[PDB]
């Protein structure tokens, strides 16, 4: 079951992505730059802030990928637009394609640190399905903020 | 590649796929009458048109899994909610709920018309993907509208 293949993946994987967040965040941001027209535009303190939220997600993933209790977890951190609502008010279209280029930037890239092809369908499975449960719980906290 | 992996789904399981796509959606109007209270409340018409939706979505899925070109299948047939928008007031979180059970079903489901190990990961992979990538051209479509 692609449940088992989960279970495959070493703590030793899924270590090393924590460890390697931030760099993964920063690569995810140059790939919105490139894709993303408008995301160029935005101030270097913003870019820089979308990262961190990125990084943060990376940690989360890591995170469900041990206990996909999706309770245990319990950790939906948010500290992003604190400073302000759509903070300079970034627009929901955008902030979409933000969240489809990183997570098809980490559809694209996760898989890659598996060592073993078993480990490999087991992290494409794994990201393909918390990409869209998480985009899921992200799209339900919109519909309860309208 | 987890692209290899959808490659190597014969066409008979697609075509037998879009054959049960009916029974299908009925089955998972039924889910959705289990998982969610509200929609033990809509109308039987209504209820009927969901699983239209759902229906024609089984369809598209297959036609995707043939050709991913994402261009191709040029296949965005839009006539849920022509009667009125959000027909009888369907509320924004209510359509996720919707949305949410659909992928959580297929996710269930799908996979099991496979005949071994190698196209069963694949369809895994591939509802999951498709769920992912379809959850954000809807999304994108909403913020379109808003």
């Amino acid at each position: 079951s692609p449940l088992e293949l989960l279970d495959t993946v070493p703590d030793s994987l899924l270590r090393r992505l924590k460890q390697y967040s931030g760099r993964l965040a920063t690569e995810a941001v140059s790939a919105m730059q490139e894709r993303l027209p408008f995301f160029a535009d935005l101030e270097a303190s913003q870019r820089a802030s979308v990262a961190l939220v990125v990084q943060t997600a990376v940690v989360n993933f890591v995170e469900w990928m041990h206990d996909p209790h999706s309770d245990v977890g319990y950790t939906a951190q948010a500290f992003e637009l604190v400073p302000q609502d759509l903070t300079r008010r970034i627009a929901l279209r955008q902030t979409v394609d933000m969240v489809r280029v990183t997570m098809e930037f980490f559809e694209e890239v996760v898989p890659l640190l598996a060592r073993s092809e078993e480990q490999l369908t087991a992290l494409t499975v794994g990201i393909l399905k918390y990409s869209r449960d998480l985009a899921f719980t992200a799209a339900t906290a919109y519909a309860d903020a309208a």
